[PDB]
């Protein structure tokens, strides 16, 4: 009935998504080697080149959205999930307008 236009704050359009989504390809590439070190796995046995860059690509920390990732499946939602997930948190925030805690 009542929708929101004009949005809440402007600034940029395609440009911070796009240093915002290759930070997440790095980002992850630290907790996903963590994660190999504690359940005895190599990084690359974590996620793999195309589920990196998904991630970041969509830049949102979704279970349903991130379980649709190429390599990725709903035992690697569940475990790493919990960590990879951990780290896109933040760009959940950025993606979205207006920034308020």
């Amino acid at each position: 009935g009542i929708p929101e236009f004009k949005q809440k704050a402007l600034v940029a359009k395609v440009s911070q998504r796009e240093e915002m989504v290759k930070k997440c390809l790095g980002e992850l590439t630290e907790v996903c080697k963590s994660l190999g070190k504690v359940f005895g796995v190599h990084y690359f046995n974590i996620f793999n080149t195309v589920t990196l860059k998904k991630l970041a690509e969509s830049l949102s920390s979704d279970p349903e959205v991130l379980l649709q990732i190429d390599g990725v499946t709903e035992d690697k939602l569940e475990k790493y999930g919990a960590e990879v997930i951990s780290v896109l948190q933040k760009y959940s925030e950025w993606t979205s307008p207006a920034e308020d805690s």
